[PDB]
């Protein structure tokens, strides 16, 4: 198994680099952290954040989560994310993404003891 947050970490953080180097990042990333594996995830975002900063985005602004669920947390201030969204000639296996760097304020869904993000909600 993989618990929880160590899939969070899995699937969205990449501290290694402070934006999306070009725009092979996603393609690259994708596949590395296996999220091209049983089917290309359509759209995933990687935080360049160090995992304390993350982390303590459970003790910021509290809000609702997309599906209505109260554990969702707003950060602050905006960090630095990429977020990889599939393309056209995409075609499983051969998974495409178009690498987009941005600096947003991010939504997390946090849980457990110690209160930890599990899940990634969005980004504003």
């Amino acid at each position: 198994k993989e618990t929880a947050a160590a899939k969070f970490e899995r699937q969205h953080m990449d501290s290694s680099t402070s934006a999306a180097s070009s725009s092979n990042y996603c393609n690259q990333m994708m596949k590395s952290r296996n999220l091209t594996k049983d089917r290309c995830k359509p759209v995933n975002t990687f935080v360049h954040e160090s995992l304390a900063d993350v982390q303590a985005v459970c003790s910021q602004k509290n809000v609702a989560c997309k599906n209505g669920q109260t554990n969702c947390y707003q950060s602050y201030s905006t960090m630095s994310i990429t977020d990889c969204r599939e393309t056209g000639s995409s075609k499983y296996p051969n998974c495409a993404y178009k690498t987009t760097q941005a600096n947003k304020h991010i939504i997390v869904a946090c849980e457990g003891n110690p209160y930890v993000p599990v899940h990634f909600d969005a980004s504003v």
